[PDB]
């Protein structure tokens, strides 16, 4: 394959295209890269995968030599590239060269609003909230085509999903009418709820 996509916290399995048996698994060599930087290295029998990939990163060498990423994460993107050398007697000549490039979807689920009263006569607060996205979000208050100010908004991003979480509040007076957007930038694409006040 040349493109890959797969969601974020699921895994990717790049094959390397080839398989070798045990027995030739002492004279091949095996280079898993990612862009230029090593990943993996199965050199001659002994194995050692560098300490960035130690951890989310599995060798398949039953299934064609694939690197197995568990719990993808947004940064995974990038091209792979699995090139196997075979002992021509004398030296090292390689025998393949695989190559893959891989997506991580990362999208915003549709964000959802809570509505409730505060103690301020006439006030409702609302809360629109969504995570486990990628790129960080930018969130905004829609009223009538215009942009209200937001009364709290926190954004974090876990350092183990490197996913985001979006939260902010807003008030409105609930004398009148009311139709608000809760509009999350992140990236070039966008996801949105609305909520719809009617006062009586
Ligand atoms: C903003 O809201 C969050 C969550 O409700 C809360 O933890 C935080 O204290 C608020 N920030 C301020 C300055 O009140
Ligand atoms: C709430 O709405 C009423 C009726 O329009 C208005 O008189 C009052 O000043 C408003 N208060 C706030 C905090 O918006
Ligand atoms: C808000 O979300 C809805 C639901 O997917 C979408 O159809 C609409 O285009 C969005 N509106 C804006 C202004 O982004």
């Amino acid at each position: 394959v040349i493109h890959v996509t797969k969601e974020v916290k699921e895994v990717a399995t790049l094959s390397c295209g080839h398989n070798v048996s045990v027995e030739e698994l002492a004279q091949t060599r095996i280079y898993w890269q990612k862009e230029k930087k090593m990943v993996l290295t199965m050199m001659s029998g002994d194995m050692n995968i560098w300490p960035e990939y130690k951890n989310r990163t599995i060798f398949d060498i039953t299934n064609n030599l694939s690197i197995v990423i568990l719990a993808l994460r947004p940064s995974d993107e990038g091209t792979y590239e699995c090139v196997v050398l075979k002992y021509e007697k004398d030296a090292f000549k390689r025998e393949h060269l695989a190559e893959v490039t891989l997506s991580v979807k990362a999208d915003f689920p549709t964000p959802s609003i809570s509505d409730f009263e505060i103690p301020t006569s006439n006030i409702r607060r609302i809360i629109c909230s969504t995570s486990g996205g990628f790129p960080e979000p930018h969130l905004s208050w829609l009223e009538n085509g215009e942009e209200l100010n937001a009364i709290n908004t926190t954004v974090s991003q876990d350092p183990e999903t490197e996913l985001y979480a979006v939260s902010s509040k807003l008030d409105f007076n609930m004398t009148t009418n009311h139709s608000f957007m809760c509009l999350i930038k992140y990236g070039h694409l966008r996801v949105n709820q609305t909520f719809n006040w009617n006062t009586a």
